[PDB]
RNA sequence: AAUAAAAUAUUACUUUGGAUAGUUUAGUUUCCUGGGCGAUGAAGAACGCAAUGAAUUGCGAUAAGUGAUAGGAACAAUAAAAUGUGAAUAUCCAAAAUUUGAAUGCUUGAAAGUAUACUAAGGUAUAUAUGAUAUUCAAUAUCCA
């Protein structure tokens, strides 16, 4: 599966990717939106606090039936959750993208999560047995996750 | 009044999905030649057989093949062994051809079985109906001593 975007300078970027990951797309789509643009060190700390329910992931688009929380103040979103499984899956991709950067020879402290994208994947079907002799579907919602870490520098064009 | 988180709109890239284009060892129809099955056991069914096979294909206790005749150097997924002193391959031929099935000694459900005769095992034959011939008979049915 190809990447949504290519780095501006491949010499100063690192990539990680996962395909058909067995994690919910709607939860991971909100976790990736939270960590997009922050430094790699901060993004690793934020995802660890989501795990122990100390920073919230604001559910901005998929907020149907989600409850309100005290950590959702100032984010322009009244709803949030702490998706642990999607935080752990992104953490394994963030790590893999850092040893890829270390192998290249980039300063890890200067990296940032420039591009992270979540895509839908083919669902797996199961059986749920309903009343009056019916059978419904019990479908997973896997996803693809891309990740590009690029170094940061000041931009000036005269 | 204000924010653009959600919402909406366009383009590029990616994804879910498999339309479109190109293609065809498959079909459909018409015509030509035959229309060549079986008690010498058919069609159908079952089971079994490959060095590593489950299906399918081929084959039948001589098993993915035997002989003969043509044929001339391969097979392969891997390893063997054989091979111009003849490998693949082909056949209206020869041998061989498990259990059934018209199924036919008797029984048969998913049944394992079993009788007699001929030639301990193994192999043959013994259903019903029927034509011809031979042989043994039955009925005073007609004569008849």
């Amino acid at each position: 599966v190809k990447y949504c975007a290519k780095p501006v300078n491949v010499a100063k970027a690192a990539q990680a990717r996962g395909d058909n990951l067995k994690v919910h797309f709607k939860n991971t789509y909100e976790t990736a939106d939270a960590i997009r643009g922050m430094k790699v060190a901060r993004a690793q700390e934020f995802l660890k606090n989501v795990i122990i329910k100390k920073e919230i992931v604001p559910f901005r688009k998929h907020n149907g039936g989600v409850g309100r929380k005290a950590q959702c103040k100032g984010l322009n979103c009244a709803f949030g959750r702490w998706p642990v499984k999607s935080a752990q899956f992104i953490l394994k991709l963030l790590k893999n993208a850092v040893d890829n950067a270390k192998a290249k020879g980039l300063n890890t402290a200067l990296l940032t999560v420039s591009h992270i994208a979540v895509q839908e994947a083919r669902s797996s079907r199961r059986r749920l047995y309903r009343a009056h002799g019916s059978i419904n579907s019990f479908s997973s919602s896997p996803c693809h996750i891309e990740l590009i870490l690029t170094e940061k520098e000041k931009k000036v064009a005269k």
